[PDB]
């Protein structure tokens, strides 16, 4: 759908809150901390300080407030008091906040303690693939072209793109049309128009693209157990580009990307 200026302003607020959760949790992602504790810190912040709520809790039965995925886990990892972070781990924390009826969805990678060279490379390439897609967003571009670009870059850098999960429209609804694939698919044909709001959240594996879902129905891992990384941002298509609604201080790309001269 096409969001109104009123809707977009509310999404700026929700997106900003989601981003602030990631900025707040940063110092706590240390060796020895449990993912269960990280989840409580995030939830307490969202509820008590932001006066908002997690869109994850209860969604199709999801049991926690945020998703925390470690190493070979591709996405939707479930916070657990018994799971402790250790040196070398690459960790994704995915946050989705609802404020004033609108959603803000974002995630980033954190490397615990001493980074491994391939771990850093995978995360760097993954974020760059997101940035590349963000710089392409503007009315007239087709989602298929964006997906194709992400895939071309990821594969050119020696990695693979997860196919089963994708970005999505977002607003008063957690997931709305359209589907935002991170690869080139014949199924995709969506010409971007100003007012559209959606997420881009590429999942990149160091090894092969195939994944597997655990018995809990949420935890997704790489079939070959290789590392997997992901970064996500929520955006709105503007008259001549896009505006990132979940930008953080550590992002190295501006919030407004205009293609004007
Ligand atoms: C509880 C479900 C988690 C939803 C994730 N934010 P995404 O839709 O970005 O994978
Ligand atoms: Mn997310
Ligand atoms: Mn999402
Ligand atoms: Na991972």
């Amino acid at each position: 759908s096409i969001k109104t200026p009123e809707d977009i302003e509310k999404m700026r607020v929700a997106g900003r809150l989601a981003a602030e959760v990631l900025e707040m949790i940063e110092p706590y992602v240390k060796p020895g901390v449990s993912t269960g504790e990280l989840d409580r810190i995030c939830n307490d912040y969202i509820v008590n300080e932001q006066h908002a709520v997690s869109a994850c809790l209860g969604y199709h039965g999801y049991p926690k407030s945020v998703c925390i995925s470690i190493n070979e886990v591709v996405c939707h990892g479930i916070p657990d008091d018994a799971k402790l972070l250790k040196d070398g781990d690459i960790v994704n924390i995915d946050v989705t906040v609802i404020k004033d009826g609108f959603h803000g969805d974002t995630s980033k990678m954190f490397i615990v303690g001493k980074p491994t060279i391939m771990g850093e490379r995978l995360c760097r390439i993954t974020q760059e693939s997101l940035y590349l897609a963000l710089r392409m967003v503007k009315p007239g571009i087709n989602l298929r072209e964006i997906g194709a670009a992400i895939q071309k870059f990821v594969e050119a850098e020696g990695f693979s793109v997860v196919r089963e999960y994708c970005g999505h429209g977002i607003g008063r609804g957690f997931h709305e049309e359209p589907q935002v694939l991170h690869y080139d698919s014949r199924e995709t044909n969506v010409v971007l128009k100003p007012g559209m709001t959606f997420t881009i959240e590429p999942m990149v594996n160091a090894g092969k693209k195939e994944i597997r879902t655990m018995k809990d129905g949420w935890t997704v891992k790489t079939k070959d157990r290789s590392l997997s990384a992901q970064y996500e941002h929520t955006i709105v298509v503007t008259d001549n580009g896009c505006e990132i609604l979940t930008l953080r201080k550590d992002d190295t790309i501006p919030a407004i990307i205009s293609h004007d001269e």
